[PDB]
């Protein structure tokens, strides 16, 4: 099956086209993860997938979405990656890491509490910052500051630092997180960014910070090993053509600039829009931009239906296929696919200790 | 549902019905294990499961089965579990731990390396103990050596160190291993056990090493804390109503002695049988035990469907349903069978960062 066939990017080759895509487990104190990550993904990588990103980590403490979200702001917080990256590999999945700035929409709740903007008078919030002082709306009410140059500046070196914290920690692929409505996303769209500066305005202007931050991150990340982004490509707010024609000509510069390979989602960068949810819903839109941007593409939701992933891959719609959900439910996932594919030796999608039981 | 509801021994109360038995890793070097066992235990722990019963462990190094098989003959060994056992009730799952002694069996190759005995010259491999000096046979030719009185009490004296040690790791659940034709189900056999001293003939002598050794264990384990052991009941060796009607009575004998709940087994302690596997064939023999033993009991093979585990426990024929391999294949087993069995809010039996995304 397409499914399990190896893929080679750079100098790192997957096992197979299984991706595990970036998912916050908000179980991290002061932006330090702990065992609940070291388990949660060591045990996800025994599974089978060929790729596990891991969840949005933030490059600076006010770029974190939560409380309870994982960061990479400083050596120490980086130290704690390592024994996770080492226990991944030895699993024999590849290691990546999904670095991050929520803007707006930080300074939120856990979802299982609220999901909402932080109280004012909550001691565990922060000021959050964003292009321009417009706020989400809806769950997310607060206004963030409008960012100065120097923060501009600030942010893109907080990602640039955070690159490079991933490599040394042993990270073998890294995702710029540049959409679901966060900082990058925001920057990007007419939305959120009302800037008359040279960050916003124009479609060269409101693409600069993105643009910007992928050359300053692609200084210290090395040639060899995948260079990727995520990035909403469509918000369903209307403007759905004219976004569409805009975000695949970024896609261009991002693959001009040096990137591998783009994580096909949605904007999410305001609330009042209609998105057609549905399994798999994004394959249509993921083989546009594959194909209009000549650029290797994975994409999610609704992708734990094995023959789902299949199809999309056989119809080179996809180069990856992400799981997320079906993963939490069963991190075996993998192995749960390759006999619902038929895949010869399937219980060898894990490990001896277990591989050797199933057959 | 039935599977779904806590269930109270001694002082330990188990969230729901789901055991998870002892499962050999073959993960361990000279007895210590890593973390192989530490990510995969807790992966187990927060799947849901009421009970997680850590593989046989060896009170000594020739009571392996193999050189990959856990150990806790020192105190070095016991503090590697220390980490473990913490994890596991930080997940909400109780820790337990099989001690054990594979007898005649030991010094065998890990199962996906030959499963069968270590050749005389290799250096990994070492003289096996037994009551007698008579091989297995099949895989297991290798011919043990009869142990001496001293042996006996120094395997007796492992039993109750190994205990103590788990004690003070922190287990709250503890099993002995006389079952599957080690040790401790060699020495009730009559197939395995040729003795003509205190330890062999008779039924009160061929139950004596069992008997003995669960008082010496008495004395160090915490009174608060169920006392459990393994122990097969039948061969189907064409034997079977002699047999059983003797492992009754040793049963009877257990509860006397302390036992709070026996995990009804098969003895495996020769080759030559006839045994008729099926899904929760052992369902009719652990009911027997259950009740003219009038002990509570657990049993398993084949109950990793949810409504065959449902069933049984209604029938009364188990108090816990052990499930095994299923939980191999799916580590989020537990979360599984309460979707499969209707249970209200069945994505809260895994952790919030999992269920507030799958309900
Ligand atoms: C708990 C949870 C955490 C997530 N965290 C992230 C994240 O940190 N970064 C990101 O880009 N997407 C994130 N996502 C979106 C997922 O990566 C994925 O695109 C989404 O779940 C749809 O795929 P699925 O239907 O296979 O779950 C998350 C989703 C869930 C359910
Ligand atoms: C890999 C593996 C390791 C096992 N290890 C042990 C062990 O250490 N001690 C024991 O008493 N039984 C052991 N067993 C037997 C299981 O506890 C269980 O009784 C058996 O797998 C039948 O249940 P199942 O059909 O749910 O898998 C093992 C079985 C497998 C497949
Ligand atoms: O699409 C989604 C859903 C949940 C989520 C949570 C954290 C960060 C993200 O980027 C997310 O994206
Ligand atoms: O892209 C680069 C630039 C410098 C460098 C130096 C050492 C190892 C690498 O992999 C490197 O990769
Ligand atoms: O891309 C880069 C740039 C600098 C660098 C320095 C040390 C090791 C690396 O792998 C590096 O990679
Ligand atoms: O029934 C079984 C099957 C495999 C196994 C492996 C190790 C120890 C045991 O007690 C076992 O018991
Ligand atoms: O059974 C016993 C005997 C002694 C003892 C001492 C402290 C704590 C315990 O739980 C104990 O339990
Ligand atoms: O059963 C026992 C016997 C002795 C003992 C000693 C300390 C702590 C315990 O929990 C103990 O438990």
């Amino acid at each position: 099956s397409a499914l399990f066939e190896p893929y080679t990017l750079k100098d790192v080759t997957l096992r197979n086209r299984i991706a595990i895509p970036p998912m916050c487990q908000y179980m991290a104190e002061d932006g330090m993860i702990n065992d609940w990550h070291h388990v949660h993904l060591a045990g996800l990588a025994r599974g089978g997938a060929g790729l596990l990103v891991v969840e949005a980590t933030a490059v600076a403490p006010e770029g974190r979405i939560t409380p309870g979200c994982a960061g990479i702001w400083s050596d120490a917080h980086a130290q704690a990656f390592v024994p996770v990256v080492q226990a991944i590999k030895a699993a024999g999945s590849v290691p990546g890491i999904q670095i991050a700035h929520a803007g707006r929409k930080a300074s939120a709740n856990r979802p299982w509490e609220g999901d909402d903007h932080i109280a004012a008078d909550d001691t565990r919030g922060w000021e959050t910052i964003a292009p321009s002082a417009i706020a989400f709306g809806a769950h997310l009410p607060k206004v963030p500051r409008e960012m100065t140059l120097d923060d501009i500046a600030r942010v893109k070196q907080d990602f640039v630092d955070a690159a490079r914290r991933a490599r040394d920690a042993g990270f073998e692929w890294i995702e710029l997180h540049f959409a679901h409505g966060y900082l990058g996303q925001s920057f990007f769209s007419e939305h959120s960014n009302k800037r008359t500066d040279a960050y916003g305005g124009s479609f060269d202007n409101r693409s600069r910070f993105l643009l910007e931050t992928l050359a300053a991150v692609r200084e210290v990340w090395p040639e060899n090993l995948p260079l990727t982004a995520r990035f909403g490509v469509l918000e369903y707010d209307g403007r759905d053509e004219q976004t569409l024609e805009e975000s695949i000509e970024l896609a261009r510069r991002f693959k001009a600039g040096g990137l591998d390979l783009l994580s096909v989602s949605v904007g999410f960068t305001i609330p009042d829009t209609n998105i057609p949810w549905g399994p798999a819903f994004m394959g249509p839109i993921a083989e546009r931009v594959r194909r209009e941007a000549k650029l290797p593409v994975t994409s999610a939701w609704g992708f734990g239906t094995p023959q789902l992933a299949e199809a999309a891959l056989q119809a080179n719609q996809l180069d990856l296929v992400s799981v997320g959900r079906a993963h939490l439910a069963d991190p075996h996932w993998a192995y749960f696919a390759a006999k619902e594919l038929g895949v010869e030796k399937a219980s060898w999608t894990l490990p001896a200790p277990y591989a050797h039981w199933l057959e």
